[PDB]
């Protein structure tokens, strides 16, 4: 209740899923939290539920929405300590020949450039507070995924950008880290499974992709985020895996001819 | 002279620098090579110099240029075995607050989406030949660089996209790999150093960034590319480092307070 | 004060340096801690200083010492939740031709096999408590170090062993993770610098090896350990870097000839 | 036939499997090859089959055997350009509680210290020739394997040691690299499968662990070794994956509870 007391945190895509788990974790740590989301439904309810959280409608692909998000955070709370860039999307499975440069550009706008834009607008305030940035990437940026060329590319970009910005902001004492989740049970995971030929089989495969034999929870990503913000003062430019071991060992990915 | 005989290779940005080194390596291996570049000067001279290389003017950011590049390669040579996505650029050093979303989008168009577009248009022919794709990324996609947030992001994207496409194309026997060079002495390296406060000091730092104590050569990247195309039949989705050891050991990157 | 209340932790090499920082972090989290060390001086004083910590003399290279460490922990505290394998040593800088297979074997006994032996003897109790293992490796296991072939080899082994054991123990709900510190200011760091030609220059180089421009503290490694034990329930087989960014970017590691 | 003409190569464990594939690749490149093996059967036959290869009986765990291997190579061929440290073994699958420190020490002697000892004794001659070292590690050193704690640890050590030695030998122009194979169809692979409950199922799982849907061949590891020796003059301290993509994507490794 006191690990991050007195601090102000912005969480993008905080209305449901991982983002909402991160919001809850920071509120439980004593922080005040600004929930940013393009959708009113979940975020507005979260603001009613949690003292110390408020909701600001903001589409991170719209630069003026994001400018207003930062200026309202400062006007209302007087400081900014941490930005969590969680807003993002995974398209349906798409073979490479089924993708388009147009769709790729649109996914870059959300998953990469929205993270860039909020970070840029927040850094003057983060420098004053010696605050930090936490980007939500994905394990598949590191190891790849089938039927997801644009999505994987955007997450490889986020992870790399995290390291570049960590170098640039280190002289100011501003840390920049990312979390790479694996399979986390969220509304997005459920939506994707529901469009599959056999949703139940997809969910079962998703559980068995981890040595731990289950999917992760938003609360687990949230705890990792609170650690990076509040207790990781010698960590910058790291990729914190929250994956249940999915990257470990040999598995089913498809005698020497 | 026979390691890649009978094969047809397209090299983007092949008019100078690393690209020209890759062109020369493939010609020396027995391949026919299509040199793609947006600039006529170097590529046209290379086509006169090298029997078995021809030049096609093509800006990889223009989708119809790239469509014509593929259709002319097939019309003239009857097959396509390997695409080397080398065209790319490094902006001047830029602090994060000095970058723009606009500039970031333009760099994504070249370094990421041009690679995507040629690969997409070539894959139907690569499937017929069980050919392969080689993307030229950078070590800094993996470890970061100072004053280069957009560039680093684009190269993290390329490396990740390589792994995603390797998964997707593996059932067809089409391999997709990347090379991550470190400091290679090229016209781009020289141009960047020339705008620095002390160009000679920048060049010396560039040499000493490798344990080997020198920069790499285009011919060395070219040899790695010929290996991946011609003799690496069980390699897919790898990142081949051609860096002189720059990523190894502790160095000068800036007692416990 | 309650994050790890009711839990029992064993920390090897806990008498000074990183180990003592880890001991303090777990006591502050509410745990009872068994301090293991081959040296009485620091550990005995820590047991007097910290309610909830006790000292057991134990050389982790002696299998019967370690058997007694586990049996006494169970006899005295009734359970075992976490083992932190921190005991280890760095030899003086040694050129490869100055090392011996004999010295290499002795360093393997401490840095690798002592970690193996305590882990093996503790796992039956960790399975009962769904506890976890935390190994202290090093960044140089991942990126190398000059004049340290045996030390680097032992830390590459620890990091890899962590992943293997994470796979094996995942069906039992026992997580196995490691922390890879970079330059942490400890008595061992000070001892090594003191034998150098210019100790002050070595210390300054050590600070500048991180983009953050300082060395890390034992308390920072300790906070990472408490996170892994208490709040990282979907993390297994990870390597948590506590390095200040030392692995990021180009540096001084030693134009193309 | 000329890529490595005039050069002298030592391959340990060269009598069968990957080692024999490496021997053949270097002979085909124009090199003279010394086949080292503890077993006479395969190596002696290879020496009769291949002009330019000779067999020397040598157990790499016996330091005086290795001293004689180097001194006889120099006496017979007058120079030494490349050492390939391939000799190694994989124990049967063993749960952690079924391993012993004794067995772990014995596996370290072969897989780690034999590589160390030959490298040490060869480096004075490699410095004279600006030669290179190639260590055969394993993908599982990087990602782990189930039921193989000692084996995984030894391969993590080899990969890390490669980077340390690359740093140390870089001032002399001696490169040190490793190859990490995945599933390669060899007599050792066949022996391990034969002791499994269902050998045919194990072999099928082994093929499907790669996106390419087959196991690799010794000849493919051999081609990678010839590349590193003969054409990778700016590569030092790299880990060259020859794995068929086994490390890519999600797989079967075992909804959020
Ligand atoms: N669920 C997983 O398994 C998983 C794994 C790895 C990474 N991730 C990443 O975690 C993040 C959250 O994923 P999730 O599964 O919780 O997704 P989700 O779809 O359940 O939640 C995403 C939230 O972000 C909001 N959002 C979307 N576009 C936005 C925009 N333009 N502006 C503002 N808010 C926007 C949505 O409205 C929603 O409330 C994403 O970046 C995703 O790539 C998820
Ligand atoms: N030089 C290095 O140290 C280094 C290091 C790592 C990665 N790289 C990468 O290697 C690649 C080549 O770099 P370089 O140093 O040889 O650069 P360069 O500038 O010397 O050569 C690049 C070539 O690509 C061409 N090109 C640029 N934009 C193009 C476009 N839109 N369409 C077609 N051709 C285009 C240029 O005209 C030029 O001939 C780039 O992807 C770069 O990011 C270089
Ligand atoms: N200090 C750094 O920069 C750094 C960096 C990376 C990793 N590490 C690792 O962190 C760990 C602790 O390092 P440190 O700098 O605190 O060292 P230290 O020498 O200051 O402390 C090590 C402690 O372990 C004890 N110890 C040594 N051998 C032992 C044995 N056989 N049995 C029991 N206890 C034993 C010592 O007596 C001492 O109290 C080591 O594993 C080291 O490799 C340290
Ligand atoms: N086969 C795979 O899938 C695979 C995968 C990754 C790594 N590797 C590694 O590749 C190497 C070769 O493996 P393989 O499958 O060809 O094995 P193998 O058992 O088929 O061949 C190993 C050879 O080394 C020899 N050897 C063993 N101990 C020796 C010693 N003390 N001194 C000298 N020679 C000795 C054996 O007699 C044999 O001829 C090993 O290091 C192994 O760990 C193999
Ligand atoms: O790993 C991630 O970062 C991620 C994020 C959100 C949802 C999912 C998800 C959830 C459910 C199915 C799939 C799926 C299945 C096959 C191909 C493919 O392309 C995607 N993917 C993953
Ligand atoms: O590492 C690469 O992929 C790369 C590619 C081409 C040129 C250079 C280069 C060449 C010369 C200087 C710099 C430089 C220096 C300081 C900051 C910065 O941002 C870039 N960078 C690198
Ligand atoms: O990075 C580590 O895990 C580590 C751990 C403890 C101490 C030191 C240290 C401390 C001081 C000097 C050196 C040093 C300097 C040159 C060569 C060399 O071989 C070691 N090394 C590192
Ligand atoms: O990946 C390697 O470096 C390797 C090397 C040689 C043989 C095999 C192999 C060959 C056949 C089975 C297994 C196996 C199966 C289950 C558990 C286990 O522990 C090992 N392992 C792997
Ligand atoms: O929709 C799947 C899951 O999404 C998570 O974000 C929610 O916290 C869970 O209650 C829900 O079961
Ligand atoms: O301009 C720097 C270097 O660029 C390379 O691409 C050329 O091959 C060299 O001849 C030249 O010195
Ligand atoms: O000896 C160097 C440092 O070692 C650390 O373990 C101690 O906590 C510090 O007080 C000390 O300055
Ligand atoms: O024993 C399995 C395989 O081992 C390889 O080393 C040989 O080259 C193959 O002929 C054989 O089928
Ligand atoms: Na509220
Ligand atoms: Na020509
Ligand atoms: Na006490
Ligand atoms: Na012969």
């Amino acid at each position: 209740g006191t690990r991050y007391a007195g601090k102000v945190v912005v969480v993008t895509g905080g209305g449901r899923g991982i983002g909402a788990g991160i919001v809850r974790a920071f509120v439980n740590s004593g922080a005040r939290v600004v929930i940013c989301d393009k959708d009113e439904s979940g975020g507005r309810a979260l603001e009613q539920e949690l003292p110390g959280a408020v909701f600001i409608l903001c589409d991170v692909t719209q630069e003026d929405d994001v400018k207003t998000l930062v200026s309202e955070t400062i006007r209302r709370f007087g400081r900014l300590d941490c930005v969590v860039n969680n807003a993002g999307h995974h398209p349906p499975p798409q073979r490479p020949e089924e993708t388009s440069a147009q769709g790729f550009r649109q996914l870059l706008e959300l998953n990469l450039l929205g993270t860039y834009t909020l970070t840029k607008l927040a850094l003057p305030y983060l420098r004053k507070s010696q605050g930090n940035v936490i980007n939500i990437s994905s394990l598949v940026g590191a190891i790849g995924q089938a039927q997801a060329v644009p999505y994987v590319a955007t997450k490889g970009a986020v992870t790399a950008m995290t390291k570049a910005l960590a170098l640039d902001e280190s002289p100011y004492g501003v840390r920049v880290n990312c979390i790479s989740p694996g399979n986390i049970w969220t509304p997005l995971w459920e939506e994707l499974a529901a469009l599959m030929p056999d949703p139940r089989a997809t969910i079962r495969e998703g559980m068995l992709a981890q040595p731990l034999g289950r999917m992760g929870q938003p609360a687990e990503v949230g705890a990792a985020a609170v650690f990076l913000a509040s207790e990781a003062n010698f960590c910058t430019g790291i990729e914190l895996l929250v994956t249940g071991g999915a990257e470990l060992g040999y598995g089913c990915k498809a005698p020497d001819i």
